[PDB]
């Protein structure tokens, strides 16, 4: 009875297992547009992605993984609101079964069809397992997805789904270019918070860019098509694969931009 989406073992559950699922800095959390406060002092979001080394995508039953190698200083996050260097190691989405939900962080109450978060560590702690013991362990840069045009950069993650339908399959995905999944703004919110699954470790800054992409009808359909279920185990389309906002508790959100 491992913890997953569903109504016997979905977010309101996760507690028993993980007591910091009711801690003090947990994700995700609703953007109150109106009392974020504008911190001029907050630098530009450095993403520097040009080498980037993709590796492979993955099904692990909850979401799919496009995994990095992390072995060289390739792939890295720094300024915006951070000290120092952070490596990327993986990306994935949370989506709903419709349109109208999906995403994990909410704008004003307002859902997106579906949300993507670029997971990085920071090199001062050497590896991705050491980082999420530290409070400054991670950074996650979260874009908002929206039903519309197609993201022609999407595509090829779109397309390699049909081979990586159940829980326990893999795929080759090398040379995949993640500049691709990014909006033209760089324009974000920042605070301090926490992995959206368990172990619920409180080691995240949260970056959540302001501007969304657009992805077609089509590409979220595809994702929908997954399962959270293994190869010949009754078919559950992976779906709602997202946590609900969590009290913000003692916390600022900072906008970068005016
Ligand atoms: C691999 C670990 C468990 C899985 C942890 C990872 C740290 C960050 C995330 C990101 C998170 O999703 S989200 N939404 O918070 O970005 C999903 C869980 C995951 C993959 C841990 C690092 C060490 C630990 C065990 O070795
Ligand atoms: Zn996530």
């Amino acid at each position: 009875h491992h913890w997953g989406y569903g109504k016997h073992n979905g977010p309101e559950h996760w507690h028993k297992d993980f007591p910091i699922a009711k801690g003090e800095r947990q994700s995700p959390v609703d953007i109150d547009t109106h009392t974020a406060k504008y911190d001029p002092s907050l630098k530009p979001l450095s993403v520097s992605y040009d080498q980037a080394t993709s590796l492979r995508i993955l099904n692990n039953g909850h979401a799919f993984n496009v995994e990095f190698d992390d072995s060289q200083d390739k792939a890295v996050l720094k300024g915006g609101p951070l000290d120092g260097t952070y490596r990327l190691i993986q990306f994935h989405f949370h989506w709903g079964s419709l349109d109208g939900q999906g995403s994990e962080h909410t704008v004003d109450k307002k859902k997106y069809a579906a949300e993507l978060h670029l997971v990085h560590w920071n090199t001062k702690y050497g590896d991705f397992g050491k980082a999420v013991q530290q409070p400054d362990g991670l950074a996650v840069l979260g874009i908002f997805l929206k039903v519309g045009s197609a993201k022609p950069g999407l595509q090829k993650v779109v397309d390699v789904l049909d081979s990586i339908k159940t829980k326990g399959k893999s795929a080759d995905f090398t040379n995949f270019d993640p500049r691709g999944l990014l909006p033209e703004s760089l324009d974000y919110w920042t605070y301090p918070g926490s992995l959206t699954t368990p172990p619920l470790l409180e080691c995240v800054t949260w970056i959540v860019l302001k501007e969304p992409i657009s992805v077609s009808s089509e590409q979220v359909l595809k994702f929908r098509k997954l399962n959270f279920n293994g190869e010949g185990e009754p078919e559950e389309l992976m779906v709602d694969n997202w946590r609900p906002a969590q009290p913000l508790k003692n916390r600022q959100i900072k906008a970068s931009f005016k």
